[PDB]
This record gives C-alpha cells, sequence and structure tokens, in this order.
C-alpha cells in the first residue's frame, strides 16, 4: 500500500544508475517503457548489476514476460514480493522498493499554478483542507504549499495559507526542524502531523484540490490542453492511486474457485462479486456513484453454465460483448450461445437464438433464456456483440462505440424490469471498463444536458473500487475523452 517504486519519467539508463548508486542486491524499481508506448519494465538489481524484465499491456492486462498476469503493477510487484521464489532468470527477488521522489504524480502537484490562481482555485473549488503545492515564482527551484482552512464565500470564516517549501540539496523543508527526500515524504509527513500556527490554526491537509472535474460543453478545450503529454500525467496520477484499492479478494483464491478464472491472479473483489444462490462467477457488480452493470469474464469452458445462472439471477436483459472469440491468435471468448434459430441447453439454463441481426461495428443475437423445469421463466436476452475492436490499441474514430451503446442504452431501457447490463471481454477489465467508463459518462450528458460536469478519473477510480484494474491503458484513458467529445459535438449538431 505504498507504490512509490514507479519511477514516471526515468530511461533505461537512469534506472541502471539509480540501482547502481543509491541502491543495492535485491532494489527494483518499475519504469514505463519508453521502448514501446503501453509497455513497462520491471529493473532489478542482482549480483551487482541490473536485470530488465518486460512488461506489456496490450489492453486486456499486465503481462509480466516470463511471469504472470495482473490487473495492476501494484499486484504484480506484491505477488512476488511475497512469493519469493517464482520470478526467476536462478530466483531473481525483489527485496527494497527504490523510491521515487518525482512528484508530477501527485494529485496535489501543480507546477504551473501562480499565486493568485492557486487563491482563486481553492477559492471558488476548495473547501477545508484543500491544499496544494507549485513552484514559487519568487525563488527559482523553491515550491509553495497553500490550504484553505475553515468550514464549508464572503464572510471571513475560511481563508488561504501559504507555506514556503525550501530545496536545498536534492531535500525539502518548511523553513526549520526536519529535512525530507521529496516534496511526498514532507506532505504525507504533514496530513499525519499537521502544522499549527502560533495562535491555534490546524493546517490540515484533506484532500487535495479537484482540478479534473469540468463542464461537458467545455470538453473540447479540455481536451486541447492535455495535448501539448498532459492525459500521460493525468493518467499516471490516476494509476498512482491504485494502491489505495486493495480491498479482499479471498473468496477467487480458494481452491474450488481458482479454475473459474481465465487468469489466477484476476479476480473480483469479495464485497461487490456476483454471488450465485457453486456461489462462485469472476464477475463484480458495478453500480455508478438507475442502470448498473456486471463486469465479468470471458466465458471458460467450464463457466458457461456459471454464467447463465448469473444472467438469470440477476435478472439482465443484455449482454455487452467486446471481443472476437480469438484474436492474435490466443483464445478470449468461449462460444457460449447456440447458432441462429437452434435451440440448447446449458445445465439448468436453456437457451434460443431467436434471430441476428448483422450491422457493421456489431452483430445482435435475440436470445430467449429459460429455465428447465418451468415454463414461465422464458425472458428475451439483447445480446451485442461489438465485433471491430482491433486487436492492438483502440479505434480511431469513437463513433462506432457510441452509436453502439447509443442501441445498448435503448434497448435496456425498453425493458421495464431489466437487471444490471452484462459487459465483458477477454479478463474483463480492460475494455469493459472502458465501455463501461463510456456508458456512464454518456449517461450523465444525456440526462443532464451538455451542461452538465463530469470527472473522468473520478469515475474511473469509482469504478476500480468494485473491480480491480477498470480501464487499463493510457489508449483507452484518451479514447474515453475522445468519446465523450465526440457525443458531445453530435448532441450540440443536433
Ligand atoms: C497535474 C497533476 N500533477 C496531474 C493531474 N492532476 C490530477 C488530479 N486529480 C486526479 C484524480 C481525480 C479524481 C480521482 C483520482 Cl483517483 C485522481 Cl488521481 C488526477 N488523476 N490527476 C493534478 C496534478
Amino acid at each position: 500500500t505504498s507504490r512509490r517504486w514507479f519511477h514516471p519519467n526515468i530511461t533505461g539508463v537512469e534506472a541502471e544508475n539509480l540501482l547502481l548508486t543509491r541502491g543495492v542486491d535485491g532494489s527494483f524499481l518499475a519504469r514505463p517503457s519508453k521502448s514501446n508506448p503501453g509497455d513497462f519494465t520491471l529493473s532489478v538489481r542482482r549480483n551487482g548489476a541490473v536485470t530488465h524484465i518486460k512488461i506489456q499491456n496490450t489492453g486486456d492486462y499486465y503481462d509480466l514476460y516470463g511471469g504472470e498476469k495482473f490487473a495492476t503493477l501494484a499486484d504484480l510487484v506484491q505477488y512476488y514480493m511475497e512469493h519469493h521464489g517464482q520470478l526467476k532468470e536462478d530466483v531473481i527477488e525483489l527485496k527494497y522498493p527504490l523510491n521515487c521522489a518525482d512528484p508530477t504524480s501527485e494529485r496535489w502537484f501543480h507546477g504551473h499554478l501562480s499565486g493568485k490562481e492557486a487563491e482563486k482555485l481553492l477559492t471558488e473549488k476548495g473547501k477545508h483542507g484543500s491544499f496544494l503545492v507549485r513552484e514559487s515564482q519568487s525563488h527559482p527551484g523553491d515550491f509553495v504549499l497553500s490550504v484553505r482552512t475553515g468550514d464549508d464565500s464572503n464572510d471571513g470564516k475560511s481563508k488561504v495559507t501559504h507555506v514556503m517549501i525550501r530545496c536545498q540539496e536534492l531535500k525539502y523543508d518548511v523553513g526549520g526542524g526536519e529535512r525530507f527526500d521529496s516534496l511526498t515524504d514532507l506532505v504525507e509527513h504533514y496530513k499525519k502531523n499537521p502544522m499549527v500556527e502560533t495562535l491555534g490554526t490546524v493546517l490540515q491537509l484533506k484532500q487535495p484540490l479537484n482540478t479534473t472535474r469540468i463542464n461537458a460543453a467545455e470538453i473540447e478545450s479540455r481536451v486541447r490542453e492535455l495535448s501539448k503529454q498532459g492525459f500521460w500525467e493525468e493518467f499516471e496520477t490516476l494509476q498512482q492511486q491504485e494502491c489505495k484499492l486493495l480491498y479482499s479478494r479471498k473468496e477467487g483464491q480458494r481452491q474450488e474457485n481458482k479454475n473459474k478464472n481465465r487468469y489466477k491472479n484476476i479476480l473480483p473483489f469479495d464485497h461487490t462479486r456476483v454471488v450465485l444462490h457453486s456461489d462462485y462467477i469472476n464477475a463484480n457488480i458495478i453500480m455508478p456513484e438507475k442502470k448498473s452493470y456486471i463486469a465479468t469474464q470471458g466465458c471458460l469452458q467450464n463457466t458457461v453454465n456459471d454464467f447463465w445462472r448469473m444472467v438469470f439471477q440477476e435478472n439482465s436483459r443484455v449482454i455487452v460483448m467486446t471481443t472476437k472469440e480469438v484474436e492474435r491468435g490466443k483464445s478470449k471468448c468461449v462460444k457460449y450461445w447456440p447458432d441462429e434459430y437452434a435451440l440448447k441447453e446449458y445445465g439448468v439454463m436453456r437457451v434460443r437464438n431467436v434471430k441476428e441481426s448483422a450491422a457493421h461495428d456489431y452483430t445482435l443475437r435475440e436470445l430467449k433464456l429459460s429455465k428447465v423445469g418451468q415454463g414461465n421463466t422464458e425472458r428475451t436476452v439483447w445480446q451485442y456483440h461489438f465485433r471491430t475492436w482491433p486487436d492492438h490499441g483502440v479505434p480511431s474514430d469513437p463513433g462506432g462505440v457510441l452509436d453502439f451503446l447509443e442501441e445498448v442504452h435503448h434497448k435496456q431501457e425498453s425493458i421495464m424490469d431489466a437487471g444490471p447490463v452484462v459487459v465483458h471481454c477477454s479478463a474483463g477489465i480492460g475494455r469493459t471498463g472502458t465501455f463501461i467508463v463510456i456508458d456512464i459518462l454518456i449517461d450523465i450528458i444525456r440526462e443532464k444536458g451538455v451542461d452538465c460536469d463530469i470527472d473522468v478519473p473520478k469515475t474511473i477510480q469509482m469504478v476500480r473500487s468494485q473491480r480491480s484494474g477498470m480501464v487499463q491503458t493510457e489508449a483507452q484513458y484518451r479514447f474515453i475523452y475522445m468519446a465523450v467529445q465526440h457525443y458531445i459535438e453530435t448532441l450540440q449538431r443536433r
């Protein structure tokens, strides 16, 4: 629960020299692979030298070359830090995190801000405990910590306080006392032991100032601002918080459930998993914080029957399939529906394919699900199979996805008693999280209009607290922004 071992702005050479001059045998760090965008590299020191292990994320999961697949870098690191003797060349041990000092991935670091801007933002958007750290324009190389204190203006009950931070010999201080190795160490220190002014005011550092909430109508401008690197800084800052979602996943780790996971390490949270009324399926309920989703994996051969038990149990009437049955040569989902016009039984569940409708970007399958033994349990389940998603990367234009979800939305709305919408791909976190986050953001705009606030990272973080790894890559993070922008332009044209 730390994640100081990730260095977002480090070359392969610098990582080698940091392990050799400030590390020891066992010291490790992770960095984004500059060789290919979207990849990563685990750099470990061993026997007086540096070994680089490749981690690939094409959009579905983190693939540790020579290792196992994970939903987050945090789980990857924790897995091998606790299972000493799994990563091998001769076992290669992860012992000591080489902590990063870069604050460019901290939610509260706004190097650009000035004095007035910091006060204006903290005044207009901030509440009690809202703080931020910026670089001082007065003293080149120093920083300033701004904090708003008071009660939730124009009365004096609240105020803003500026606390200078001096950077001397690679370490930071507030003018006296202890000196910290980085701004993060300084901040985390005063989040526990807040400063106390001479007259009693406690400079509490509750939450960082929110700068990612925007008005939907003004999405076009925020997109341009994030393009000359902004997306990357904002996305890795979201990744920096993944270590705050280390929730219980005991049920998926039982022996009797191990073979129900397409990837043993990608598991559902206990507190949001779908419990079947034998009870286990790798799926989670996603509740936006009326319409909910079930984010789940692609069916294994031995989980098709459980999959339909879930669909029936939850009264789901729509399935969003976002992957071909095979991609890049490897399987991603077992065909769990019968051929057109055919009827087939999956355990106690019975499925008829009434008719298939081919579209440009997807295939629709009108399915009639029922329970064997009782001829009053029949309901129509509409499977929307999106088939035009590239094996590598993301769509170049979001119109296909948006038209796809627009149709999926209206079907769901036309069924009164409908339960959660089932969305799945390979591991059910990458594309599945992308489709679900876009659907959530689009829902808000369609209801409240373009004059509403939306917050992309906050929405992804809220979804990640219900299933780990939702939305996997920066390409998918950027594509979400583009889909929202495209949808906004449609509304403004009509
Ligand atoms: C410029 C900067 N150094 C990087 C971008 N920026 C921010 C701010 N806030 C979030 C955020 C918002 C809601 C939930 C979560 Cl979990 C997060 Cl992390 C974020 N992802 N980036 C500010 C500082």
